[PDB]
């Protein structure tokens, strides 16, 4: 075919093997993951989108992949993102000090990765998926994020610590999943605080970008939800990932 069904890229080539070398690999790292059946895992997420019509996913859907995938992750040690995960990542692997989505179980399946089936088959499209705006947004992927990602804000106790896109016109961005999902499932019985990074982009000199407008609208959102603000700007993230590597007071 010369034109696909949807607007969105199609699932990933090789998805069923990446996501099944992706969990043997993370539950023989993790060994709180241990009693994991990788292959289980596979089957429970192939069921919340195989054979199913690709704009009528729910959360519903996911209930199996999410009873499998059940992780303690400390709670105190979260640190979330916007739009700006490879630094977040680039820190996280550096000595632990933070757990990002993407280091737990389902979080690690499933990062960078696109996935769809089609109603009348039991197959997966591997040709085209659902685009979250031009087609549907209760599709696979979307749906995936969405439900985990709840449950992941949901978890987070004390000082949860988010990492902010600096060179975008939106900094903190109440469309992003950030601003809309995690956001609003902070827990205000358990998180005292919501610490940003701003991560800079552009040359040297910049601006306080912690004094932006809308990480004005980030703080007072989360205040009115009975949570503390805090919020850093990172000028230089080269500097910032080298401190973390040799804290040895370069000048760090």
């Amino acid at each position: 075919r010369w034109r696909q069904t949807w607007s969105g890229p199609g699932t990933t080539k090789r998805f069923p093997e990446t996501v099944l070398a992706r969990c043997v690999k993370y539950t023989e790292i993790h060994p709180e993951m241990r009693h994991v059946d990788c292959q289980s895992v596979w089957d429970a997420f192939k069921g919340a989108f195989i054979s199913k019509h690709p704009c009528d996913i729910t959360e519903e859907d996911y209930q199996p992949l999410m009873k499998l995938g059940t992780q303690t992750v400390p709670c105190n040690k979260i640190l979330l993102w916007s739009r700006i995960k490879d630094l977040a990542h680039q820190f996280t692997q550096v000595q632990r000090d933070m757990f990002t989505l993407e280091d737990t179980l389902l979080g690690y399946l499933a990062d960078d990765l696109t996935w769809c089936g089609e109603f009348d088959t039991s197959k997966i499209n591997y040709q085209s998926c659902p685009d979250w705006r031009k087609d549907c947004s209760n599709n696979p992927v979307s749906v995936f994020w969405k439900t985990v990602s709840r449950r992941f804000a949901e978890a987070a106790c004390d000082v949860v610590h988010v990492m902010l896109d600096g060179s975008r016109s939106k900094i903190f961005d109440k469309d992003s999943t950030f601003g809309s999902v995690e956001v609003h499932n902070l827990q205000p019985e358990k998180v005292q605080t919501l610490e940003a990074w701003v991560i800079h982009g552009g040359r040297e000199d910049s601006r306080d970008l912690c004094q932006d407008p809308t990480i004005k609208e980030l703080e007072s959102i989360i205040s009115k939800r009975n949570i503390q603000f805090s919020c850093k700007n990172i000028y230089r993230p080269d500097k910032f990932l080298q401190c973390v590597k040799n804290p040895e007071d370069s000048s760090c």
